[PDB]
């Protein structure tokens, strides 16, 4: 799996607030507001059992800003399904 | 500061040798045995926002395997003097 850095755009934000979403339905925190995505954000692309180069998924590692605090968030993105899941969402961690 | 993906290279591998050392003489984590700087690490660019008289210093981030456990280390460079300095230097960590 191959990392690289990728923007704090629009898609990078919205993955934020689904981080802090699936955050809150676990509730180690309480109800967290998020505020926005800083740099850096990583991407690492996942392949699958290696027959073609396909494309398994996708692993961000995101700074979320919420409630005053800074979370680290892991979210997995499958390519076939498109489904996301939040694999880790720890913190307060102090900035990069 | 645009951050970057860099190698994990002897270089790198020296940085993290500095941190597990600068760990040490804090003695959060006890006496640390450095192992290993895994993927991924990352380096930014320090101006100190000017124009451009040139590059003052890097920062990178790297994720350390000392005593079979894994941290999270900040360290600045400074470009003219090669001198060094832990910024940040936490965990236990889960893997990127």
């Amino acid at each position: 799996g191959e990392w690289e850095i990728i923007d704090i755009g629009p898609f990078t934000q919205n993955l934020g607030k689904f981080a802090v979403d699936e955050a809150n339905k676990i509730g180690q925190y309480g109800r967290l507001t998020f505020n926005k995505v800083i740099r850096p954000a990583m991407k690492k692309t996942i392949y699958e059992n290696e027959g073609f180069r396909e494309i398994k998924g996708y692993e961000y590692q995101l700074y979320v800003r919420a409630s005053d605090k800074l979370f680290r968030a892991d979210i997995y993105e499958d390519y076939k399904t498109r489904g996301r899941k939040l694999l880790r969402f720890n913190g307060p961690v102090p900035p990069p």
